C-alpha cells in the first residue's frame, strides 16, 4: 500500500 500526507 501506499500513503501521503
Amino acid at each position: 500500500a501506499i500513503l501521503s500526507s
